[PDB]
């Protein structure tokens, strides 16, 4: 391949330098999908990574969600000004009475949590938890990046479809996409595809059990089915409504520095600086709350996302038609994606 060169020579030095068992990188250039697979999906049998491998994305899960969530605005089934509570009745008599829908999916509701608290373990404690939350900043005024928040979005994006999240997902919106080997569960005759998570004193792992996991960040999937996602976001996709889904998607809401904030898709001014990158997929701006700024008025969208066992990376340029897919079974630094990403699409744009 003309272009394993290039790639190998931004990976090869990657899976070294912090020991990753295994990954399977998919790029798209000129309308054609290239693959690139290093090293094992399993330690133990030494299963060697393909573009089939199934890998937890953690967070990337959230433009899928997203992408379910304007789906459903585009069926007509709920719009991003609706509040919350119209689409929840136990959430009746609380504060998101107030915060939008629009809010939950871009992480402004005004101060939800990264992750729940520990003893939020159940259906029945996690809405007690948000009918107790009280709002730490007013709505729209600052982006606090929030699983219980995006996590929420979605879980009420699909009861305004009338059909629970997981079912949604596999039996409609992914086949949609072209995705049909990418799972909120895998079923028993993908499981030998399922790659193990390997944590850093290289323990064999999945993920967790969570409430709205499925949500936030529970979707296994592989390069190529992932790299179909980037080329729906692309070249588009046979359904209307789908694709007006994924356009939406694209919409820019508020900015945080040189990052623009979508529904689920955050994007950046192209071509954009290795420097800018990562600062939009900083600690600051992905542990901390930030003001948010007007919208950005080329585009290049990104997503990171990591399990304790997995790490992945999606970053691709519509008006180039360049896009590249990055799933390893180890959560590496996040500075380490950037750089290996923003190289490789430097040279497959020209
Ligand atoms: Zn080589
Ligand atoms: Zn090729
Ligand atoms: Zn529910
Ligand atoms: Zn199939
Ligand atoms: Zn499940
Ligand atoms: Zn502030
Ligand atoms: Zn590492
Ligand atoms: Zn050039």
């Amino acid at each position: 391949d003309p272009l394993r060169p290039v790639v190998d020579a931004s990976i090869q030095p990657l899976l070294k330098e912090h020991r990753i068992p295994g990954m399977a990188v998919a790029v798209l250039k000129d309308g054609k999908a290239h693959y690139f697979n290093y090293g094992v999906a399993n330690r133990e049998s030494g299963a060697g990574v393909s573009e089939q491998t199934l890998f937890e994305i953690g967070s990337v899960s959230k433009t899928l969600t997203a992408t379910l969530g304007a789906y459903a605005v585009v069926k007509g089934a709920m719009q991003l000004d609706d509040k919350a509570s119209r689409h929840a009745p136990w959430l009746k008599g609380s504060a998101f009475d107030s915060i939008t829908m629009g809010e939950l999916a871009t992480y402004s509701a005004g101060g939800l949590p990264l992750q729940f608290p520990e003893e939020v373990d159940s259906s029945e404690k996690m809405r007690a938890y948000y009918r107790q939350w009280a709002p730490v900043y007013s709505p729209g005024s600052h982006r606090q990046y929030s699983n219980p928040s995006i996590g929420l979005f979605g879980h009420l994006a699909a009861s305004s479809l009338k059909q629970p999240f997981a079912p949604l997902m596999e039996q409609t919106l992914l086949p949609g996409l072209g995705m049909h080997h990418t799972y909120v569960n895998v079923p028993k005759q993908a499981m030998a595809s399922y790659a193990y998570g390997y944590s850093k004193e290289d323990k064999p792992i999945r993920v967790n059990p969570g409430m709205l996991a499925d949500e936030a960040y529970g979707i296994k999937t592989s390069s190529a089915d992932l790299l179909r996602f980037v080329k729906a976001n692309i070249g588009g996709v046979d359904d209307k409504a789908l694709q007006q889904a994924i356009s939406l998607t694209h919409q820019g809401h508020y900015s945080v520095g040189g990052m623009t904030q979508g529904l689920g898709w955050e994007s950046y001014a192209y071509p954009v600086t290795e420097q800018t990158l990562l600062a939009g997929n900083s600690a600051k701006v992905i542990l901390e709350a930030n003001p948010t700024a007007a919208p950005r008025e080329q585009v290049l969208f990104n997503k990171t996302g990591s399990t304790n066992g997995f790490g992945a990376y999606v970053a691709f340029v519509p008006a180039r038609g360049i896009g590249i897919v990055m799933l390893a079974n180890r959560n590496y630094p996040i500075e380490a994606r950037i750089k290996a990403a923003h190289a490789i699409l430097a040279q497959l744009a020209g």
